[PDB]
């Protein structure tokens, strides 16, 4: 199945920066898929990660701690590291961002349908409220809890440019219609 | 045509980071004038991406997006990026900034006539209302639309300054008149 | 008595960046223990200096002075050169910062008991009034003089994250017990 | 199963450089063992490429072509490279060097049993006549075909000094004989 | 005509340096093929580029001086300098090497045929008989004039080894085949 | 008269950060002082650098032009470029900053006297008015234009803080009292 | 007695590369003795490490093994790691290199008196035969067992030469003298 | 006298690497002409220490002792090391190298003229015989004592090529006429 090479492989090095690259190959073989089969969740979770350091690049210095992009351990290890310290409940799974102005966990969702649906799915599948959601789509749209996008109009808008400049970026390698199936 | 040196070739590569010296040869490139014969629209080139980047530095952490410097494909990518996720209208031709603060594309020019004649020049070449317009002189002058010069008096103040300075090194090794014609 | 290795030693390099801890064995050797014998003091060490580290990287561009981390003669060189300048009086023993907002030097304490035992003992130890002091544990409990926490809640609270984080990679490799005594 | 940390996973960081590090966590993970459980396996696995590449490093200029360290399928594709450009015949499994003075694989092992029995197990696992072998142990050890050691006396011995100084660092750490186990 | 992107480039990026993309996009800009649309002849360039500096890399510490990758005005340049000191007759076009311990400038092919027909194409292309020319194929043959291979068996071997994995990660990507072709 | 070393020199290369040090030997050299003779006004130009770095530092961003640690050519062309551009007069002798939230130039001094006489000599040296003026001692006193401090309390203190540090490094090498006079 | 300062001091950091500096601090605070007071100390095991290092580089590409410089805990894990690989006798003292080409360890020692006389003080010191000898004086002599100086004439001249100039820049700070005592 | 720029001035910077510029403008100093004003003698300085640079690379390992490009102090400091190590005699003027294989000074000139009468000129210049000499011309001559020139016909010739290439990148920005004058 392994092949030597692929079109979509290709375009995630040559798209993304070298380090979320690597942060993502070890996300997915930490779980058990290889990025040179699985190349569509590949390019997903790369932007996925670019979108949460973005995300924790629009705050105040030291706004946001990163849980995503660490290995499930340490990821769960700074969890209770927070929980026991702020009073916080320990949430039943991993965010991608703690927010200490606002003390509350992140779950930072993309989408290639609409913010509608996929709040829905992982709105119900966290059912923990406490933790904060907040989902951007290739289209440019939003939706966040309590419709409070946490950070300001022109960082969540440089999130947006970049999503619609990745999903051009696949329609120019016709990548862009596997991509959207799934 | 194509010569060994020139005695302009050296004093833009003297006066200006390397960076920005490879990102005009390319600009100019992409476009068929060979930096090493058309030496007046290399210099001219640097100054207007160096001034471009000043003014994007000039702002709030990522208060810009950088349009200039980029080749012509990326850049109308970008473009496109950001016209389906704010909403403002795709310009007939490529900015050189977005301003997220203020919502809007900016065209910058940098001339060695009267602000105002060139503003009429570039402002009828735009006549796209919407695209912000300012420009700088050799001299010390800005022109900007609504009189709105979007930075503050202090970064626009040491855009003169190296404008004015980038005059007299010119003026040293006798290439600013021949700069000034064209 | 001196050993090729130890688990605690092996801990305290994988745990902390490396800067810090060749300051923490220059801390040590300078008063003559040995780092790769007294483990647990070398651990404390590491952790009291990161501490130190993210306090003064807690405030406004250049607010604090380091005075911790040096060695003990030009950390007193530091502290005459900040008296004879304020005019605050020299205090009897090193502090760890000087806090030019607020024109005073701070103890920072790291206890594994509670805020108010080392409080108690630390600031009778100190008994010169005008050196404020601030405590953290492994809990994220702290406390301070006159309660002005002298920091923002957010950076106190990524001090106490980054304690409860240490104190669960200790506990990962049972060297927790044996270093919450001492 | 997988935990926060272990005293073989610290002294792997301690010892090793942290490039043949990621790249031995990548070779385990590609095969399906994680590098923090299987703690044993992970400190062969670096002992081995390190040796691999002094292997390589003792030779004249590129004498060696480097397989071991690379992806399984772009192993394959320079295996595939090399042999339709020499003639030698393709082998049956990956080897860890290709040796162009002496136009033959090479096969390294390191064993904590003799190198005669380890030598029979891969030899005739090999049971390709053609690729050579070259074992080394623990105690200072080496056996290779036709008494052909390939190298020079220094650099073999460089590779025993430094198998012998990592079995005296796992001793300290009492580690060894868990590792002599398997 | 121009692209977002292609296969092909993103390959080309994937694979080689970025130095010799760098030049290779520079090399054909000078000659007013634009690198993303005549991408064949992009990687066709960059392989040429990278076998000519592995052949530099060949040789006793500065036994070459390398002609090919610099602009064609400086490369005339070195010509002149090395012919007006060693006294050998200016070649009637640009060479890829000079070799001093050989005295001979060195043209050096790549190519997707018989080393028999493009020998023939570019001997009598060159018909200057004096400058010496030294061909490779993606299979891993070779060609030199007096059948005098100028380096080691050791060196072209790997110039073979890496034309063939390049094939091999033509072909992965069913490039290989549009490539060949041309 | 040129010596091979000298305790002035060992000290002022310990104490301070090459690229001031650098500077200095060039600010000296074009004037036609030896750095490694008159060492004492060696020691004053580090000092003098580094004090005017500090204070540029100070501020906001780029709210200062720095003047002092070119060479007096281009000084005298940012001096231009920048009168040129806001209005401000010429000065008749080169000031050490411009500063664009005040729009005007600053001399920077340092002595090891009172405030008042070298404020008294500096004052009527200039005797042009419009450039502010700014004096620090070895001490811990300033004195400037209109009790007119410029910057915020801290950064003067840090100021304040170095100078002193340096008097009592030069007094453990009884290089103090010579430095003194002059 | 720690002083904030000393003559000796700063012509030590002034004279030799910062990493030979450090390690040199640090092998005497591992044997009690503190860099800033014991001067002379301080500069002869600088003298002592930078000549060890020029001797390891005297030789071919890994031919030595440094023992010097090291931790004494490591430094007899790899002569133990030395001793159990060749089969040569475990020394009673740390040498400063292992010399695989000639297969013996060296002491390496620098004085200030005669060869013949610290050759018989380290020679009947030593008193192990098997271990090779070498000394260099600050005039330019050295003196080695079997006449057997281990390297080529011109890096033994290249150790002699900088040996010369170090006592130049003593006795340009007058502190050759006291240095020459001890 | 002193001008904001020169042609020869950017020439210069462009065509060599900014070290040996560095040292060129200190050596020039040093001796009281300033590199802006005597430009031929910058270019002329700037192309001595590279060609000095190159013979130095020219030889085994460390053959060579660089003298030229440090201060006159510290090169007599180095030339009286030599001379009190080896035996040679203190020569009465600074030469550019010393050589170790060979055991002797070399002075290294580069002329506009005829080695012969440069030669005649430094040959009596010098009148101590024991120190070699060494001549090269922008032609492609060179001329050396006993007709020993010391290095190998490969680098002698890149030294040949070198100084062509900066004769004809002189002669396009039509400042070779005035540099040959002098
Ligand atoms: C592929 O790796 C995983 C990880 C997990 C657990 C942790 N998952 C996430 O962190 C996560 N996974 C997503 C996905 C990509 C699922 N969609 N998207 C997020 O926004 C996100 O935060 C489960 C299954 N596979
Ligand atoms: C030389 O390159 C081009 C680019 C174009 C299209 C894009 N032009 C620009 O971006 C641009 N061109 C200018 C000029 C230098 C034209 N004057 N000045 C700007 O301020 C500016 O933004 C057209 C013709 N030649
Ligand atoms: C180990 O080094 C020293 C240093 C001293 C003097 C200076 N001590 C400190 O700076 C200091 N020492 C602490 C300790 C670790 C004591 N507990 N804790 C602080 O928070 C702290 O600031 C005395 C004895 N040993
Ligand atoms: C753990 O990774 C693998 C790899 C393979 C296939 C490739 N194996 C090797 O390259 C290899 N594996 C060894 C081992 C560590 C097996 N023993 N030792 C070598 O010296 C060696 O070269 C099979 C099973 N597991
Ligand atoms: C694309 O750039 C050029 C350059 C030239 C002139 C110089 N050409 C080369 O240097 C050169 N060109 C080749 C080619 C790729 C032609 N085939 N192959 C070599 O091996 C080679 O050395 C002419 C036309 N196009
Ligand atoms: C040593 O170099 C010079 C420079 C000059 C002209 C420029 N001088 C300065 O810039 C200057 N010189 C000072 C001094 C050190 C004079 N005292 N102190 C400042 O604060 C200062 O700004 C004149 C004489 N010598
Ligand atoms: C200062 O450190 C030590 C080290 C030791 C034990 C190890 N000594 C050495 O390695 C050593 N010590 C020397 C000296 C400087 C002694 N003379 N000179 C060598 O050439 C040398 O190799 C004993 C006492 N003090
Ligand atoms: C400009 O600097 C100096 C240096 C000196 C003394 C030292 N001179 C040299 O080192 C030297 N000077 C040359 C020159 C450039 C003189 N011709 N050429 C060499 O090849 C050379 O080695 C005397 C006068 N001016
Ligand atoms: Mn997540
Ligand atoms: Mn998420
Ligand atoms: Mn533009
Ligand atoms: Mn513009
Ligand atoms: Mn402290
Ligand atoms: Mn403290
Ligand atoms: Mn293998
Ligand atoms: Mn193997
Ligand atoms: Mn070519
Ligand atoms: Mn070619
Ligand atoms: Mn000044
Ligand atoms: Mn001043
Ligand atoms: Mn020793
Ligand atoms: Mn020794
Ligand atoms: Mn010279
Ligand atoms: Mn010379």
């Amino acid at each position: 199945l392994v092949p030597r090479g692929s079109h979509m492989e290709d375009f995630v090095r040559q798209c993304f920066n070298p380090m979320i690259v690597e942060l993502a190959e070890k996300a997915m073989k930490e779980y058990g898929e290889d990025p040179k089969i699985e190349t569509n969740k590949f390019a997903a979770t790369c932007t996925h990660l670019e979108v949460c350091f973005m995300y924790s690049d629009g705050g105040s210095k030291h706004r946001f701690e990163i849980i995503e992009g660490r290995d499930r351990i340490m990821a769960w290890t700074v969890v209770n590291s927070i929980c026991n310290t702020t009073g916080v409940e320990k949430p039943k799974f991993l965010p991608d961002l703690y927010d200490y102005k606002e003390n509350r966990f992140i779950e930072i969702g993309v989408t290639r349908r609409e913010v509608h649906i996929y709040y829905l799915e992982k709105a119900n599948k966290i059912k923990s409220e406490k933790t904060h959601i907040h989902i951007f789509s290739f289209t440019g749209e939003e939706m966040a809890t309590k419709a409070d996008y946490t950070l300001d109009e022109e960082s969540r808008a440089r999130i947006k440019t970049r999503l619609f400049t990745i999903r051009q970026e696949m329609a120019s390698r016709s990548l862009w219609d596997s991509f959207r199936q799934s």
